[PDB]
């Protein structure tokens, strides 16, 4: 059926950028990103573009730029009030440029995203959800050393705490395997727990992120629960601003050229 609604969603994202800074002998790099979402009934399109606009200072010879086009296809299947259905898609492609030794030095690879949506209502205060992200398209002749074609599993549950306070959990599962190789335990299986609690209150959106630690790696790395933070402010409802803040890993190093913070800023709008 052709559902009627018509809705658009456009947002952006930047890190630091030439706006707020303090230093007369150092600088960083800003990576501006864009997002374009189109809502048309059961069919929901979503795409995102990347870019880079750092400060030039005569690095090598020429400046070679590179972009990464991303697409997505959302589809609603539905079935019952308790259990729902859906279909999600994605398109990833990266271009390779080698201006060091000309001679038809160029590769070609793609990435198909396929992750359906599953919903299961067990109670009025218990919302279950799960979806497996599969990636298949390119063979990766050089990237074969790690991965290229494999299936992933990422579930997500929602538990309502209060009328103006909710909770959300997520279980990440990594997977790896070659197209065809005589192995017994070559496949990799990693697990990462990540949860966030959505807090809706007036014109202020704050969804803290929880991350457990002290359950992996020899040395120390993870600590405390609240490591992430999701901000949200809409001075006009439609237009809002989201900010991602983290506090994981230890900051014990020095430099004078490279530097990356643990925060993020972005915008969102609807037509």
């Amino acid at each position: 059926e052709e559902r009627n609604d018509w809705h658009f969603n456009i947002g952006a994202m930047y890190e630091i950028e030439n706006v707020e800074g303090y230093g007369e002998d150092m600088d960083g790099l800003a990576e501006p990103s864009v997002y374009f979402n189109a809502a048309n009934g059961p069919w929901r399109i979503a795409l995102a573009y990347y870019q880079e606009g750092p400060v030039d200072y005569s690095a090598g010879k020429r400046g070679t730029w590179f972009d990464r086009p991303e697409l997505e296809v959302h589809y609603q299947f539905l079935e019952n009030d308790d259990f729902s259905f859906g279909l999600t898609g994605g398109f990833r492609n990266y271009g390779y440029h080698y201006v060091d030794e000309p001679g038809k030095d160029t590769a070609n690879m793609q990435r198909w995203k396929i992750a359906p949506d599953w919903d299961v209502k067990l109670t009025d205060d218990l919302r279950f959800n799960g979806w497996l992200s599969m990636y298949k398209f390119a063979n990766d002749l050089n990237t074969t050393g790690y991965a290229d074609t494999r299936v992933e599993t990422e579930t997500g549950l929602q538990y309502t705490f209060n009328e103006t306070v909710a909770l959300r959990v997520n279980y990440y599962l990594e997977r790896g395997f070659n197209m065809d190789d005589s192995r017994n335990n070559g496949e990799f299986s990693t697990q990462e727990i990540r949860a966030y609690l959505p807090l809706t209150l007036g014109n202020h959106s704050v969804t803290p992120y929880t991350r457990i630690g002290l359950r992996w790696s020899n040395g120390e790395g993870h600590d405390f629960n609240r490591v992430g933070l999701f901000y949200g402010y809409d001075f006009q409802n439609g237009l809002s601003v989201s900010l991602e803040y983290a506090f994981e890993w230890q900051d014990h190093d020095e430099g004078d050229s490279d530097k990356f913070h643990y925060a993020g800023v972005g915008v969102n709008y609807s037509f």
